[PDB]
């Protein structure tokens, strides 16, 4: 029979209270975080927007980080993800959520694998849905250092939207973790500021994700933020570098400092979206230095 | 009638484990905390060694710091210090505990003013007491920046030694807190990295305390460090000083960086006791720059 | 599969008359040489094992009036460093110290998950179980020079069965290695020349043999080995053999050629 | 107490032309190099032993155009030299 279309829909979000316990071999948190607001995509193929499933990630979790840095190992026992419409009932195009269990593996290239994926939800970008993804009892290590996903990683969610129009809505909605956490074992507090070296070291929550490109100049090493904040970022270089550090697409960068044999730079960098950074050049592959990035 | 006296007493410690809970307002933690250990004194007068009672405060408590970060106000409703000897039964001289409700107030500087303070327990090196602290229902923020101790911090706990003679054993007990703290309110988590300048102006927890003293050269800041372990220490000189960052009394300190106009430092310094820390030397008293503590 | 319960002595902890504390760690893994000395040759012949039970002991060696205290702790990442200060340490779940001059126990809560006997090039977190952290302060001057013995009481349940390892590790200065890991080697120039050192991770007897192409600057010398008896001739083409006993970890003798990387070769074992 | 099984390789049998038989013993001890090649790694630990289950496999590996026979046999005696004739051989229990 009929069925009405309203102009537009409002959801009414209150940010409840996590609920923590202890348990016999740790505590049990469970709570509700924010991990992006979609963008409009006038185009008929996807674009995604990624976010790795694991305690201490500063990108997907803000208030879990602290309290997953004292523990050793986790387990999801019950994660779901959200989506919040905030656009009039007049857009159109699509929203995808789906959920790959290998956190490595980069998003699909198409419409139609995306839809292979198991578990894939989708619905207009007016309209709220809810993608469930099942768990499973095995414990895995949070992030600490540089370590193959496969190891470490639950999974990773991703967030794709295509079809819209020229005219519509900017933003469409807003994706909403509500997870149940099993943190294990325990150890000394751990500090939160990746260290590393431009060897492929790291030691640290993963809040930077280097990547080198040849170039004319020369191998331009490019500082990716995952997370969206304000950010710190200290360099070291052993050998003077064709140019220091450079806004290459973030907001509000500065940096105090020189580029020069046994200089160090800090880069107050400011992050509007996930993946925005910066970026530096040298004539030296793998160059010899250390960075440290920092949520300050 | 006869009271033996054994050679030596051990006492049988075991990490316990916290038990976190959800409240209304928020949470109740209670754990257990190593804050440092006492050394000999050979000499009459005490040697005094303090630890400024507040969650978030790095010197005192190392685990309840990360879960304070998510939270404005905390209320301790019940603290107890403990005493575990460690030294054999023909060690003389003493021990004693005090809780000092003002957190600024310095140390008494004779023993008979020691033990007026209300509370001030003592006993033997060899032989271990309980000191329990009275609380009241007053909730105080968790330190952020610079304020004054008397509207934040909940007390001081005080440590003194002396009377031991020249063959004694090098460290006499270790203290030990035993708190059930009630964090309340809720915030986006907060970094931990004390960022300020060198005017008076300092934003995060204390894990820095610097002070200036006139010197033939210049002014002399030096940077003590009020807890114990790994730190890390960026500075940034807008105008060049007379030197750099030099080990004042501390251990293992490395600096990779120049002095200069506009130049950057980095000093990985280390500390193996509570109060060691570094210098440097200026000209111009108030000095323009800034200064970031870490913990790594 | 087979099940093979047993107790060995890790190590025997010294005193620490130092104000910073030492922390000694030893990886629990089947193959380690530096925390196995029975077990090892047994695992040798298999590439899979499970601690069905796990605990620790502390045997007193000191007298009663020793000061200090020492603390045993199980961290569950075997990757992560050593702790940098004692509150840290005693935050490690489960961790339980004493007086020296008394014993204590730690036990270890094991899981149910097989993981592959340590080859040395894997990521640790996917093949060990975890590491032991020992932990020695405040001891004055006057104290024992030995505090007590650490030793693991164990119950593993090897599974699947190989070839067996080589009991000895040859390799190559400066190039490959292959067996167990007995030694390390390490370079560094100095007046005389390149320096070539080596590092012995296990405790007790060793006869480390070697082979140069060409005349080295200097044959085996002691650098802080507890025994030493070279009974070779160091010259172009010739083979130095020589027994070295090693008391505690790091131990190990020393060469120059003068030549980065010299053709040649040696062999470790454990006699 | 420890219990293991295995499958070693002793050795492989050689051809012999001539019509009498040619013997090649292999004393059974766990601490026997001849005999064990992995279990006198496991037997060098532990001073006492009691074979549990025993058996021998040969496995040919000539062509199907060789003539001849191949005998084994087990001695109790471990001391008693092999026997002078084919009779004698096959006389032992268990011979096959």
């Amino acid at each position: 029979t009929r069925l009405s279309a309203p102009v537009a829909l409002a959801y009414r979000e209150v940010s409840t209270q996590p609920r923590v316990s202890t348990a016999r071999d740790g505590i049990t948190r469970s709570g509700s975080e924010l991990i992006t607001t979609l963008k409009k995509n006038t185009d008929t193929e996807p674009k995604y927007t990624t976010a790795v499933l694991n305690p201490s990630e500063p990108g997907t979790f803000n208030q879990l980080i602290k309290e997953a840095a004292q523990y050793e190992k986790y387990r999801f026992t019950s994660l779901r993800f959200r989506y919040s419409p905030m656009s009039p009932s007049t857009t159109g195009g699509k929203v995808a959520l789906a959920f790959d269990r290998d956190a490595a593996k980069p998003p699909p290239n198409d419409l139609a694998s995306l839809y292979n994926i198991e578990g894939c939800v989708s619905s207009v970008p007016w309209t709220g849905f809810i993608l469930t993804v099942p768990t499973d009892s095995t414990d895995r290590f949070v992030a600490d250092g540089i370590s193959d996903p496969k190891l470490v990683d639950f999974g990773k969610l991703i967030m794709a939207t295509y079809g819209q129009g020229a005219n519509d809505a900017a933003q469409l909605g807003e994706v909403r973790v509500e997870y149940t956490v099993q943190l294990k074992n325990r150890t000394g507090s751990t500090s939160d500021a990746q260290i590393g070296d431009f060897a492929g070291v790291k030691d640290g929550p993963r809040l930077v994700s280097w990547s080198k490109t040849k170039g004319t100049a020369g191998w331009e090493h490019d500082c990716h933020f995952l997370g969206t904040g304000n950010f710190s970022l200290t360099l070291f270089y052993e050998k003077a570098p064709v140019s220091g550090l450079e806004n290459a697409d973030a907001s509000d960068f500065s940096v105090l400092g020189e580029a020069a044999a046994g200089s160090v730079q800090w880069a107050g960098v400011k992050v509007a979206e996930r993946g925005q950074g910066v970026k530096m050049v040298t004539t030296e592959e793998q160059p010899k230095g250390k960075w440290q990035a920092l949520r300050i």
